[PDB]
């Protein structure tokens, strides 16, 4: 099929996020988009490769938990187009504006997130850099996963979703499934304390290296008393230092959808 957009089709309007590479703007286009733009006039053949892949990757999903990819266009400039989410991402109800969810409702937003990743994985996509950043909460109801960072190409990293073997660098490949599922026990943290990792810390580098060395791990101890003693077990067994100790999205989307019908 064809998911090219003509130019002229779309109208651009408000400036939403700007980035290092690209800025994304709200748009019209029978309805609202969100339009990823790429500003540099002249691409090099280093980033006409990298529109491709991210195209090539979203255009492989159909899920209602991650972010609806609509379409593209390379007319005047590199321009992605997806589902305009209206509400905030998961990371500003958390830290920012500190909403307050119930337990039912983080216990929810959880199940959501592990759908997609389920889905994600099982279409043989390692997401790299799942965070509470990266997962929307459309109309403060419906989970979308994506990737909203307007930087990395490596860049930098937040450090505080990287499992161990990640932050440690041996082989050209550290990431997998179960790094992912790293990031998603971190994920399941701000959840059940509505804080992030090591707030107590205030140097990168020591994070790091005390990390990746294992000296650290999140205090467990900082779960809200409401919190299911089925849903702190799972967390930790997300988050094991050891890669192959950690369990895969079936069974942890399993767990869930069990824990929550109580
Ligand atoms: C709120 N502030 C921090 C400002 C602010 C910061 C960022 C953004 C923002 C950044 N991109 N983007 C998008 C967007 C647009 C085009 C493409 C994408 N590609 C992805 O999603 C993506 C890419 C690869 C894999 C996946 C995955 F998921 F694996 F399938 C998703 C996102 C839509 C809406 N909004 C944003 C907006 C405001």
């Amino acid at each position: 099929d064809d998911w090219e957009i003509p130019d002229g089709q779309i109208t651009v309007g408000q400036r939403i996020g700007s980035g290092s590479f690209g800025t994304v703007y709200k748009g019209k286009w029978h309805g609202d988009v969100a339009v990823k733009m790429l500003n540099v006039t002249a691409p090099t053949p280093q980033q006409l490769q990298a529109f491709k892949n991210e195209v090539g990757v979203l255009r492989k999903t159909r899920h209602v938990n991650i972010l609806l990819f609509m379409g593209y266009s390379t007319k005047p400039q590199l321009a992605i187009v997806t589902q305009w989410c209206e509400g905030s991402s998961l990371y500003h109800h958390l830290h920012i504006i500190e909403t307050k969810f119930e337990m039912i409702k983080l216990i929810d937003i959880a199940r959501q997130t592990a759908q997609g990743m389920d889905y994600l994985h099982a279409k043989s996509i390692i997401h790299r850099d799942l965070k509470s950043n990266n997962i929307f909460l459309h109309e403060d109801l419906t989970v979308k996963i994506g990737d909203f960072g307007l930087a990395t190409v490596q860049l930098s990293g937040s450090i505080l979703w990287m499992a161990p073997e990640v932050i440690r660098m041996q082989d050209k490949n550290p990431y997998s499934f179960q790094s992912d599922v790293y990031a998603f026990g971190i994920v399941l943290y701000e959840l059940m304390t509505g804080q992030l990792p090591y707030s107590n810390i205030n140097n990168r580098d020591q994070i790091i290296f005390m990390v990746g060395r294992g000296y650290l791990s999140p205090d467990l101890s900082k779960v809200r008393s409401n919190c299911p003693k089925a849903m702190k077990r799972l967390m930790a067994e997300c988050l094991k230092k050891k890669r192959d100790e950690r369990p895969l999205f079936p069974q942890i989307l399993a767990s869930i959808e069990l824990l929550a019908r109580s």
